[PDB]
């Protein structure tokens, strides 16, 4: 009987799983609940911790995926299938998981915690491109990973008020933070090194625990890639926010005809909706037709965000402070045909000009006339104003340079600039196995399954140069974790990886080369976004 | 063995299966192919017989559902789902189903053939609303159903070619009439007697066999049922069914750039995609945006139809054939929810004055705006032009008139003064257990229930008066299928149902209470759609 399957935490006691990976076994324990189940009453409010048990709980199991909804544009299609829930749905998925090495540590080891993406409305820990264990096997860390609710359930707000005050999903990460704090120990893990790692939505919550005084307490280190918390689609006004979850209410008959509709009766009647009948009108309160932006987001309410990420990332002080972040080469294909005309993932999506012209408007929402003239002028070769692959290519920058690389170019000068020590790539290597077309390149997610080794998953049908190239990048994000320093202690013949200046801007290219040294994160676009079309708003 | 569940027709041997209802079993042949699999090179071709085999095939279950669309818009809702396929999908369909009484009638007794809608894009036999195991055993007719092709793979139509003539899906159930012809004396059934009905585009289906030289010497009566092969959705020209074919091609990478064009260059490179590539690109090629309208549908090219269904349908004679034709109360609300303005099927759907006008270009779409003042000025309560509830109603109005009432009331009025004895009905019953919201009243399709005696299932929460009319209707529905007169062929103590004139167009109500006879299917609605607003559109 294997006893390093069993485990007791302050709340009572658990039963894990051993994995298997080609080197080896690992130890996980999944499901473990770390807040009382989120359901009635409690829907909308922040969590609570979990209270303790009797007897041994199971731990050997992903438990249920938040409601959410799921993405049926491409039914059977692996691309989208492999982020779809791949368990039940259930207001009650307030629960984390752990993997730690075999034979447990016997010295207190870093931990590295995911926060995953999927714009604030899906996602799941449970899904297999986040699977620990070959991170763990590889490199001997200890890897913590927590479902937090999503969509309306962790996001609709209604600023001011007591029922929904907003931002409960992140929340449920900082509790898991708090849980990570007082249990990791039990497992061999060292809470007084922690690094947050999250992708897209989940790089933009690792950021805004950044910028949470409550949060920053929690960890030591920060991972954000392809995203942060000052994206235009990470966070949402108060105004914004209520006339949201108002709309919610209307679409699903709250509150009923001839009632009150303050807020206490307003979140009561939502509050006896199915979470299905929510989760059904999610997309439909947007104020416009959009590629890249979501319902219910973090809203800047002087609570969990005292300011607006912008205003507290230039204020900040970051001494101390160590950060890795990085965007993959295609950041903005993925949502192209989520929207824009013309796209089509089955063909090659050559556009005609007024296809792309009609597409700036999708994935630049809510800008005026002139701004949109001003977008066309950067992103058009005057030489080639008409060829459809340059418009392609084109319109796919626009919606990456505007959602995820000059959001991530501007936090990490700041960064830089303002105390911490900051690294930063762009992940280069298509997949051998991806799904989505050819025109497509790295799309946004898809540097994530190297993170996590899934190439040395022996079912799988990755090349041998993959392996390699995923111990690489595991090796990198533990040598992060455990001092802070991507470059290996012990390697000064392999290629270094330089920190990030706010002047020299250098940064490094992962794929199946060795490290290039480039400088400039896409400097002349992004000072089109970060610099000039603010300005360009404002004398409107 | 029971004997009876043993049968041999033409190809080959079968075995049954025995199903239970409370008044006794019946016995029933499910998936029995009458095609061969139209895969491969035979995809877009009319279907072929199947050949005979060896040995006995097993007809215990129901077949795999034909390639179709899923309908997501509410996960989990009862609603929706009961149409969605229940069985995998293949283009390996081409099965039919025959349920026969136990003990097995001696003397020939009448068929009854159904034909399931779908909008010509779904559907499937095996669906529990179809189950035939009620109306058999109470009636003691043969019932057979058949699946066909529905969607790009029944109704993609490259004019003029071999490769995709058009309307196969319409062979499929030519060639399922014919297998009745050759092989349901063998159940017990007359094929003497066989009577068509279906529902929605199964109707439009049956009023097409009518109108097709080769189908019509295949049966001697017809149903339809809240369709109309003359209705606005149910036919296209050669010309749209030719830009829709292309797009589709277009729209998943057909032909590769610039290779390609002809008609069998076209049709080769579809043969070539996965059919849920095709599925997944379906909706994209409707023309605009719309209620009620369906991309593949059959196309007026002069091989099936010599003539457009309303020409065919003036010219005809139709002396010796009994039809029965009817509509349910709300035929247009079930529509609204998919896509008009401000509809939602989780609140009161009251809309405002502008959302309505709105709709009306949905629900009426591609004709011109004085056609659409035209429709608003007989669709709106002048006294009470703001109403929120008189307008939902009204535009629910609006799309069952223009896409089914009046088509249908159009074609009952010429059969019956062309020489076909006709009956006519409007279902007003609305089901205790529908979950559509009571806004709705009675949506299309919800007869359905009540003609296959879904009430008598035991293991379903009807009411005892539900299941009484359900044997009411089941009477009517095989008394017409026997005689050709829905009248109890002696009961003097019924209330009896008059025959449908073009003068005196009297109809009978179809609920709860004794039958009611009432005259004008929406006589006056039904004068602007089919005398006036075509004046209107020809001069423009
Ligand atoms: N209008 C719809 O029915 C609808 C369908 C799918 N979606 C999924 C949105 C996916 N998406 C768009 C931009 N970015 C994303 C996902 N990022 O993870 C949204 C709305
Ligand atoms: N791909 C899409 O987003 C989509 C668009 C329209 N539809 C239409 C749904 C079905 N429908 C609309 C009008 N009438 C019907 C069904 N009639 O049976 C489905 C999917």
């Amino acid at each position: 009987e294997d006893a390093e399957l069993l485990v007791t935490v302050r709340g009572g006691r658990l039963r894990g799983i051993r994995l298997k990976t080609p080197g080896g076994p690992v130890s996980a324990f999944l499901g473990i609940p770390f807040a009382e189940p989120p359901m009635g009453p409690r829907r909308f409010l922040p969590p609570e911790p979990k209270q303790p048990w009797s007897g041994v709980v199971d731990a050997t199991t992903f438990q249920s995926v938040c409601y959410q909804y799921v993405d049926t544009l491409y039914p059977g299609f692996e691309g989208t299938e492999m982020w779809n829930p791949n368990r039940e749905l259930s207001e009650d998925c307030l629960y984390l998981n752990v993997w730690t090495p075999y034979p447990r540590p016997t010295s207190p080891t870093p931990v590295l915690v995911w926060i995953y993406g999927g714009g604030f409305y899906s996602g799941a820990s449970s899904l297999d491109v986040y699977d620990g264990r070959f991170l763990v096997q590889a490199e001997r860390t200890v890897l913590v990973s927590m479902n937090y609710r999503v969509g309306a359930f962790g996001f609709l707000a209604l600023p001011g008020s007591r029922e929904a005050p907003g931002n409960v999903g992140l929340l449920d990460q900082r509790l898991a933070l708090q849980w990570v704090q007082e249990n990791v120990a039990a497992f061999g893990g060292d809470p007084t090194s922690v690094t947050l790692f999250g992708e897209s939505a989940g790089a933009a919550s690792v950021g805004m625990h950044l910028l949470s005084p409550p949060s920053r307490g929690l960890f030591h280190r920060a991972v954000l890639q392809s995203g942060a918390p000052n994206g235009p689609w990470a966070t949402v006004g108060m105004g914004e926010a209520r006339r949201r979850a108002t709309q919610l209410a209307h679409l699903v008959g709250c509150p009923p005809g001839g009632t009150g509709g303050n807020d206490t009766e307003l979140v009561a009647c939502l509050r006896t909706r199915p979470a299905q009948v929510l989760v059904n009108h999610e997309w439909h309160v947007l104020p416009q037709e959009s590629v890249f932006r979501f319902s219910f987001v973090p809203v800047v309410d002087g609570d969990f965000l005292s300011d607006t990420p912008e205003a507290l990332i230039n204020a900040g002080d970051f001494h101390g402070l160590q950060v890795l972040v990085g965007v993959v080469k295609d950041e903005g294909s993925y949502f192209l045909v989520y929207g824009a005309p013309g796209f089509s993932k089955d063909n090659e999506s050559l556009i005609s000009r007024a296809e792309f012209l009609a597409g700036v408007r999708v994935g630049v929402p809510q800008v005026s006339d002139l701004a949109a003239e001003a977008v066309v002028l950067h992103y058009t070769d005057w030489l080639h104003p008409e060829d459809p692959a340059r418009l392609r290519e084109a319109l796919s920058d626009v919606v990456g340079d505007h959602n995820v690389v000059c959001p991530v170019a501007q936090l990490a000068g700041r960064l830089a600039a303002q105390g911490a020590r900051v690294y930063a790539y762009v992940f280069e290597h298509r997949a051998s196995t991806l799904s989505w077309p050819l025109w497509m390149g790295v799309p946004h997610g898809y540097e994530i399954e190297f993170i996590f080794g899934i190439p040395l998953d022996p079912s799988r049908n990755y090349t041998a140069e993959e392996k390699i190239f995923a111990q690489r990048l595991m090796r990198y994000w533990a040598n992060f974790a455990r001092t802070g320093d991507p470059n290996e202690p012990r390697d000064p013949k392999a290629p270094q990886w330089p920190p990030y200046t706010a002047g020299a801007q250098q940064y490094v290219s992962l794929d199946l080369r060795p490290l290039e040294v480039r400088r400039g994160l896409r400097a002349q676009a992004c000072a089109f976004w970060n610099r000039f079309l603010p300005k360009l708003l404002s004398a409107t």
